[PDB]
């Protein structure tokens, strides 16, 4: 019974915008009077290869922004920049503003994506902020504006907003301050992800839940340092585990009662020797999307 | 990039509730003035392994059901049961009731769970209807009356209502009628369901999602009759094809141009080689939880 779960949509939904310029639409974000959109949406294709983002904004005004929440046409009072985001105040003020916070995301953590075109909702899903800083995610053309999140009691973490599909065909996007998540820019480039590495700290919690659920055939009865551990697995391009992950790790510990550095030594055989074509969890590839946290909350 | 994907929760979430029975809580979905819920919340644990609903029905009145709506109690004005459901009149009606159906889906049918804990939504996935009348969900204790469901346009069609894990893990329930999937009954005793299969025309339906984005390896030059590859899906617990399931997968067959018996072909040199440590969509099992629908949908 273990699978990926979104966190439930509903208070996002009622914040999604449409927001159009001359000839190019995408989603926003209505939080009170405050309408916030990618500024690649006052690009042309030809401002694409090499925007003076400051000049396109000059020239335009408060006019030339189309809102449209659903049905009714939102009336931009102003506009300014931040970072990589347009900020749009509005005529009206969102009633279904939820209790909501801007976080930026570490690598390794994970959160809900509301996929959106034309402002409206199409499906959401579970993902994971990437050691490299993209994230494996499902956005066709249209895309663009659409939000990551968390929740924790009734309060909206809003951390993603997308921008950006790369040529491997993973995305990049910023944070609700307008920042880039790496190194990446908005404007068509040949930019590349950097070397993508896996986010041990959740292969570990994917071998616990494993272990919970029967499959214990990799454990062993070596034992490893933490830093002896850490020279191997950098040298898989696995992330080298912290003394903080390692604390992360004590519940699932405990539960089973496997040692982390046990656990740990589990994980270095499988990165030396292979599977051998045997499964876990019935995969041969280990999971790295899968938190500490999911695994506890499912058991 | 192609992932599992459930519908925006949002509409469903504004349904649910919780009831309250003595000292039993489970949530219960409420549209227009009433609120149907798993009837075994009237129910203790002695009861609970034979009971005789009529008898624990009759000896109830309306004030036995604590309604709760968020923080607002809602009164209850009437009760009955239908099948293994409990429906109850409210005085107030739901005003974020949507354009909603009951419908009854049919084995290798998706939809989404919005799994649900003392009226609070908590996660949003998507599953499968087995061949054998199961759920293979993630439902903790006090997800009782939880519910699946599509949308469609701005309607709502609700198809299951969450009552029970089985041993093995895997859930019952039923649809909005109160009517079981399968062959279970709603008493705290250990059932079996019958031998699971793969769904077939759901992994035909991937494996076109697998050449629409992306690869092509397990294609071949060879092509197989429907009897033939029948044949080779008996042996390894695949549901036979029909030519109304060729019909269906008529659309991806002219997108990508692998006709439908070719795409079996390669289907069948799977299943009897093996994957050879190969990955199709990320994943390294045949996935048989999309549907045709669910792949032209996501393309
Ligand atoms: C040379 O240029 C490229 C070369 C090779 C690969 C490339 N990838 C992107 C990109 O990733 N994204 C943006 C614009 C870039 C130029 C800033 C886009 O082009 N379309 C989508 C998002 C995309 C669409 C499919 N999945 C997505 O994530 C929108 O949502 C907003 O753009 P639209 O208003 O719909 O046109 C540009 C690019
Ligand atoms: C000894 O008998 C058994 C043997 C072997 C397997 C068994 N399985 C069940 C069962 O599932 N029983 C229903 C109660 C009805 C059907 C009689 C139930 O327990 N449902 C849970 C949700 C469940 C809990 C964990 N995951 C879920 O899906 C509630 O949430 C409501 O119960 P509570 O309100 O929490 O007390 C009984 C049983």
């Amino acid at each position: 019974g273990f699978r990926k779960m979104a966190f439930p949509s509903g208070k996002v939904e009622g914040c999604m915008v449409q927001v159009t310029c001359g000839t190019t639409t995408l989603n926003g974000l209505w939080l009170d009077d405050t309408v916030y959109c990618p500024r690649h949406v006052i690009c042309t294709a030809e401002d694409m290869l090499n925007p003076n983002y400051e000049d396109l904004l000059i020239r335009k005004s408060n006019h030339s922004f189309l809102v449209q929440a659903g049905n009714v046409q939102l009336r931009v009072i102003g506009h300014s920049m931040q970072n990589c985001l347009l900020r749009l105040k509005v005529d009206t003020s969102n009633p279904k503003t939820p209790k909501y916070k801007f976080v930026r995301i570490q690598p390794g953590q994970t959160f809900s994506v509301l996929a959106c075109y034309n402002g409206s909702p199409s499906g959401v899903y579970q993902c994971a902020m990437r050691p490299n800083h993209t994230i494996k995610g499902s956005f066709l053309n249209g895309s663009c504006g659409s939000v990551g999140f968390n929740i924790d009691y009734d309060c909206v973490s809003f951390c993603y907003m997308h921008h950006m599909e790369l040529p491997t065909g993973v995305h990049a996007g910023t944070d609700l301050e307008g920042k880039f998540y790496g190194p990446f820019v908005d404007r068509q480039t040949a930019q590349a992800a950097g070397t993508d590495t896996t986010i041990t700290l959740n292969v570990l919690a994917w071998l616990y839940a494993a272990v919970i659920n029967g499959d214990r055939w990799f454990l062993n009865r070596f034992t490893t340092t933490l830093n002896d551990f850490n020279l191997v697995a950098m040298k898989y391009n696995y992330e080298p585990l912290t003394q903080d992950h390692v604390d992360i790790l004590g519940p699932l510990s405990a539960q089973t009662g496997i040692a982390v550095l046990d656990m740990c030594a589990a994980l270095k055989e499988l990165l030396q020797n292979g599977m051998n074509g045997r499964t876990i969890l019935g995969s041969t590839i280990l999971e790295d999307e899968f938190t500490p946290f999911d695994v506890v909350r499912q058991c």
